[PDB]
């Protein structure tokens, strides 16, 4: 469970997230896990498109089986209403090179990156996390928002001995959680502004 990839059930987060951010918008949920939040938002708040992405296919299978527990669209040609507005995909959001990140064209209005930063940081280092952040920016359409819930540096130490890669990265990291807001709003990423809503932040892409 080196990617934090075990089945996590909590959702209290819907009290902090605002429905207006999601209604009629295209949403990408990074590290969706078993997709309880993906399904709750997709159902309760009507996004036009909701995609849940996770590296672990066992979580994606479970997420797809969970659709039945949440159960109206007119038929298959109507993808505007739950359950026809949600899909799950297995994949690593972290691209290998910077030239690959630059090939990403916009597709979403909202990107949810909740409790993911630590797992990405430990497994793929500063380089990998910078690439995830830059990809989120490039994937968002002008006017888009990134919902970020990062883990504090204090959380990194515990289980730094999971992998040899995780250990080498824990001692090589220079971009610390406390510096994430400044990095995301820098020319390296591009976000125009940020705000505070673990703590939850909103990063804005210029219209
Ligand atoms: N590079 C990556 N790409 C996609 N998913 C990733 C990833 N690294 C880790 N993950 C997934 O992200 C999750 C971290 S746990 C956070 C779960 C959820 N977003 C929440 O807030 O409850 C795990 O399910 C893990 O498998």
């Amino acid at each position: 469970f080196q990617y934090g990839n075990y089945c996590k059930y909590y959702d209290g987060r819907l009290r902090v997230l605002k429905p207006e951010w999601f209604r009629g918008r295209d949403v990408l949920d990074l590290g969706c896990n078993v997709g309880h939040l993906t399904l709750s938002i997709a159902c309760k708040w009507g996004p036009s498109r909701m995609v849940g992405l996770d590296i672990d296919s066992r979580l994606i299978h479970s997420a797809r089986q969970n659709i039945r527990h949440y159960l109206v669209p007119l038929d298959g040609a109507d993808t505007s209403v739950f359950p026809n507005n949600v899909v799950f995909v297995t994949g690593n959001y972290v691209l290998d090179r910077d030239d690959l990140v630059e090939a990403q064209t916009p597709e979403y209005d909202v990107v949810l990156c909740l409790s993911l930063t630590k797992w990405v940081h430990l497994n793929w280092g500063d380089e990998g996390l910078k690439r995830m952040f830059r990809r989120i920016y490039r994937h968002l359409r002008p006017g888009g928002i990134l919902v970020l819930e990062p883990q504090p540096w204090s959380s990194y130490g515990k289980r730094k001995t999971l992998t040899e890669t995780i250990y080498k990265n824990y001692y090589r990291i220079q971009l610390k959680p406390e510096q994430f807001s400044s990095y995301l709003t820098s020319p390296d990423v591009g976000f125009s502004s940020y705000e505070l809503v673990r703590p939850v932040y909103l990063f804005h892409k210029a219209r």
